[PDB]
């Protein structure tokens, strides 16, 4: 801890503040978090997960019950990346890109059982060097929450992961969030309101969801054309793909990257105002 030397408060967080801070010994800035046996074996263990599409743990420092996590640093956030596009919109081709590279990371981290659980713009960090990653790797917002985790269900899948990033998807090519809840029971009405209140028929086992109630209102879906405009067909496909109510039908980001639409991938740098 005394081999870093805090710069400045970049953010927080649901667990703790990160700070940016310069490694006092190799010059190396970082960002450093300030947050249970299992709660050090599980984070040290994400130590191992690298893949250049995740940001990387590059240390754990438990130091007299202060936890500290020594993360890499990357300059900017989706969000504020968002925000400072409402204007004119990130271009598709970075959309595009970005939506490749974190599910490149999400297949990696997939394919090892791990699960983000948490994917919100603010946890997708960028650089310069065009690349996007996946920060903080889910240990008070639900507008990217799955709706399975919204019914009750306990033992979720990685399927929670797609989305999340489906919503996120989403809300890059419409900059506006998706689906916006003040509540859970909002946030699944927001969801039902597009998507039409799930039934055993596109989703089988709903109706038998610890939260799942007989009284839900019963609303229409609506089509994607409405939902992601002017997202091609190509985009609109992956994304109702990924925003499939059924879990088990959800794509996966493995056969996501196979999807038409990352046809025409290529790596745009984003343009940023450090
Ligand atoms: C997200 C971050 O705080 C940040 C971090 C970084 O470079 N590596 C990180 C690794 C993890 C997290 S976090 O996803 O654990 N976290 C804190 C910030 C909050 O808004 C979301 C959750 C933050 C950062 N750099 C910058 C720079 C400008 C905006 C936000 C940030």
């Amino acid at each position: 801890m005394e081999n870093f030397q805090k710069v400045e408060k970049i953010g927080e967080g649901t667990y703790g503040v990160v700070y940016k801070a310069r490694n006092k010994l190799t010059g190396e800035v970082v960002a450093l978090k300030k947050i249970p046996s299992t709660a050090i074996r599980e984070i040290s263990l994400l130590k191992e997960l690298n893949h250049p599409n995740i940001v990387k743990l590059l240390d754990v420092i438990h130091t007299e019950n202060k936890l500290y996590l020594v993360f890499e640093f990357l300059h900017q956030d989706l969000k504020k990346f968002m925000d400072a596009s409402a204007l004119t919109g990130i271009p598709l081709p970075l959309i595009k890109s970005y939506l490749f590279q974190l599910l490149q990371g999400l297949a990696f981290c997939h394919s090892h059982r791990v699960l983000h659980r948490d994917l919100k713009p603010q946890n997708l960090l960028i650089n310069t060097e065009g690349a996007i990653k996946l920060a903080d790797f889910g240990l008070v917002t639900l507008w990217y929450r799955a709706p399975e985790i919204l019914l009750g269900c306990k033992y979720y899948s990685t399927a929670v992961d797609i989305w999340s990033l489906g919503c996120i998807f989403a809300e890059m090519v419409t900059r506006r969030a998706l689906f916006p809840g003040d509540s859970e029971i909002d946030q699944l009405f927001r969801i039902f309101r597009t998507l039409g209140t799930p039934d055993e028929v596109v989703w089988p086992g709903v109706t038998s969801m610890p939260d799942y109630k007989p009284s839900f209102p019963k609303w229409a879906r609506q089509d994607f054309s409405k939902v992601v405009p002017p997202l091609d067909e190509d985009g609109r496909s992956l994304l109702s793909q990924m925003l499939h109510y059924d879990p088990n039908k959800r794509i996966s980001a493995k056969a996501a990257l196979a999807h038409p639409f990352f046809q025409d991938v290529t790596k745009p740098v984003p343009h940023l105002r450090l």
